[PDB]
């Protein structure tokens, strides 16, 4: 059966007088820093010398090169891109780890391809977020927090699950709830979602743009039902709450009702669930970690390729119109790293 | 063109027309709660007309004046149809065009009962759509943190020549100016809406549940399955973010490059067409009266083919693994209790 650790099954106690090293400052290193200070935990930040080292230093941090970082740390969490693991782990991190001191990864790909491997006399541990930085933030100011998956990879001391657990607890995900998985599932299940969920997802919303506007509706409202007036969106998040059906039956007219109930199970041909099971098979059998080794080349040239030509799709200058046009409800975002 | 668009903020619009106006609010569900809520939070006069039904006491607890819908309109200068749009014949024919004020205005918030013909153009009267593009708990919490959701309107009928600053003054007080009120006609919004609820939301639903199904099979841990597709709320998450500043810009910012180089890979290739042509029969469904024919026979018997679909959708695998994962994993909500009494 399942064990997932809550509030009452973690404690900051194994913190105490110990150093955590957050290697990293992006989307998830940033969160991680914040929540740790917040909570009352010793943190420094490792960063190679580009934007997201200064930003640490403007909010507050004890700032150094990874190497220095690691040297002074219980603690390190390799919250940098998983193709950077394997470089920084021989050079930067394996050298300087103290003996007894835990090493944790938030994804299991590097893992899954030996670039991060179990060292004698270290504890080697995933603590895996189930969502992104902002509103893991977010969630931790309100007295909340996101899932996290994690796995005890080796250890060493006997205190690696005490220790794991007690970061999760400090960085807030204790409070939705950490449930036991292993790397190598995590890893496939991640990239899953990441290849063949976001995609499809996006792909249906633009499918929905396209063939509104071939059949002569206003492109500003097609794109208004489809995402941009946020409607999917709030369906789809309050449908983590209370079940997808369940928002439907909740919020829906009865016109509403009939309607998503008429093709409801009936909309997606077997073409979609064998294109799933083909993404699936080329993560499990190494084809994307091959793919992914390429892309890493010159800095991501392709990827920054790939994100330019899609801001020019049609549905992404439709987005823009929409935007300048309709006012989004958003929060003040300044300072919300800084110390609480 | 872009440039034709006529879309109405909060400085296109104004509560003066609403000075010394009474507005029935006729029912006082989804929508009806809201507006109702919202127009006494914005110093407007509200009545609340309902049926002998749960929302009759509910409008009552929370502090509203209750009546039967007929005497509702009789007391109003505007009449707000927030009911079951196969509901409006009956209780335009027999409760409102009998009592709708000489001069009053009556609006719908969706298009269907004016293709239709249920709600038509009333001699003296003046006839409008204005057609919220969200439902009513995010209307209220915007309204109270001063935001709003989008809306379409349209003037059917203008016998005072007041009709369009009457239905901005209503869009001002329910806080839909402040995201955007844009000039849509009732048949568009009629078909456009429709397509969002029998194309686009089934589709994304059953994506999100062949991507659990295949997990599954596939020996997944299905609780982890249900989190990743929907549960943890990051797919949700993805798609209101993508709301503010685009989805690809959304993965473009949130994602690691490990989440951004699969997701180009992939990004416009999911799809066969035969997905692009279920959608354009879904419309044609729609635009040829086939779906009214239908939603016509599910209403004439109070609605229990769909008792029937509701019950049977929380007995699907994915529904289960919900109730699963709801009860092992705590999420992240905010209090509810008192969000429609007065602020
Ligand atoms: N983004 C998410 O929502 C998310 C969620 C869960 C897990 N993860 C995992 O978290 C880890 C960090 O991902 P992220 O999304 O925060 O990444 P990111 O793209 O935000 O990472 C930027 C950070 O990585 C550093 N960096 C980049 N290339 C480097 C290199 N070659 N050597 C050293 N440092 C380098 C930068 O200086 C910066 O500190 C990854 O293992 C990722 O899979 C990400
Ligand atoms: N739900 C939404 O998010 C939404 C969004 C935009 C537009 N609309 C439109 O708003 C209108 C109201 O829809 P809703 O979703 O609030 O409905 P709902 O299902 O919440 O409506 C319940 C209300 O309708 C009343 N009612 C039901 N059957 C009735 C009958 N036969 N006679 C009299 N009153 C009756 C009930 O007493 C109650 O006040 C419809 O025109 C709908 O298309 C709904
Ligand atoms: C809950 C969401 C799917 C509803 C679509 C709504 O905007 C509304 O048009 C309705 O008829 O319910
Ligand atoms: C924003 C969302 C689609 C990204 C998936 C993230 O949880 C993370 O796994 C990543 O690698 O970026
Ligand atoms: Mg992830
Ligand atoms: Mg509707
Ligand atoms: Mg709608
Ligand atoms: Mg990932
Ligand atoms: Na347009």
């Amino acid at each position: 059966n399942d064990l997932i650790y809550q509030d009452e099954h973690a404690s900051l106690q194994p913190l105490e007088g110990r150093t955590v090293a957050v290697i990293g400052y992006g989307i998830q290193g940033r969160a991680f820093a914040a929540n740790l200070r917040d909570s009352g935990v010793a943190v420094r930040v490792g960063n190679i010398d580009d934007r997201y080292f200064e930003l640490a230093r403007a909010e507050g941090h004890r700032v150094t090169n990874i190497a220095e970082a690691v040297a002074h740390a219980d603690i390190v969490l390799l919250l940098i891109p998983d193709e950077a693991h394997g470089a920084v782990f021989d050079v930067d991190i394996a050298p300087n780890l103290r003996d007894g001191a835990l090493l944790c990864v938030a994804h299991g790909h590097s893992l899954v391809q030996g670039d991060v491997r179990p060292l004698p006399g270290r504890d080697l541990a995933m603590l895996a977020p189930r969502m992104y930085g902002d509103p893991i933030r977010r969630y931790y100011l309100a007295g909340q927090g996101a899932p996290a998956y994690f796995d005890i990879v080796a250890d060493h001391t006997g205190r690696a699950r005490d220790r794991v657990l007690a970061i999760a607890r400090a960085v807030g995900f204790t409070r939705a709830g950490v449930m036991a998985l292993g790397y190598r599932q995590e890893t496939f299940l991640d990239l899953f979602q990441e290849q063949f969920l976001a995609p499809a997802l996006v792909d249906l919303v633009e499918t929905g743009f396209q063939v509104l506007v071939e059949r002569g509706f206003n492109p500003k409202a097609a794109l208004l039902e489809v995402y941009g007036s946020g409607q999917m969106g709030k369906m789809m998040l309050d449908g983590a709450d209370i079940g997808l059906d369940e928002v439907v039956a909740l919020q829906g007219s009865p016109t509403c009702q009939v309607g998503y109930h008429r093709w409801r199970g009936r909309t997606l041909p077997t073409a979609v669930r064998e294109l799933a099971a083909r993404v699936l098979d080329q993560i499990e059998g190494g084809d994307f970690s091959a793919y992914l080794k390429e892309q890493a080349s010159n800095d991501y040239a392709s990827l920054d390729d790939a994100r330019r030509a899609a801001l020019k799709r049609p549905l992404n200058v439709a987005h823009a119109q929409v935007r300048a046009a309709f006012r989004f409800p958003t929060e003040a975002a300044g300072g919300l790293y800084q110390a609480a």
